[PDB]
């Protein structure tokens, strides 16, 4: 077997030799069984499933650092996560971060973020 006996998660789970490293795979829901890349945390939100590493675990690529609102979902922009919101926040309306995407009722006005990191928008 894997280290399994050395990293038995809180019984009930089941663990297996992971690629190197014993990974309680729960006989449960594993915790990936939704799909939390591994190092983001086991989030099926009642049926709503939002993977995001706000646990701070070994910090290891945590896509989701920089995790904004609930209804995002993190992306690496430059390597910078970034959400990209489920409904994205920006990148719906195509004005590149810098400006906002404010889409008054369905205006886009791309807002130079009135106050947004000092950057050229």
């Amino acid at each position: 077997s894997g280290g399994c006996n050395d990293i038995y998660c809180p019984k009930g789970t089941t663990c297996k030799m992971m690629d190197g490293h014993p990974q309680c795979v729960q006989n449960q829901p594993s915790c990936s069984d939704i799909q939390c890349s591994k190092g983001t945390t086991c989030q099926m939100v009642d049926g709503w499933p939002r993977c995001i590493q706000i646990k701070a675990a070994p910090s290891r690529p945590s896509c989701s650092d920089i995790h904004c609102p609930k209804g995002t979902t993190c992306k690496m922009i430059d390597g910078h996560p970034q959400c990209v919101q489920n409904q994205p926040t920006c990148s719906d309306i195509q004005c590149s971060k810098g400006t906002t995407c404010q889409m008054v009722d369905g205006w886009p006005r791309c807002t130079q973020l009135k106050v947004a990191p000092r950057r050229p928008s």
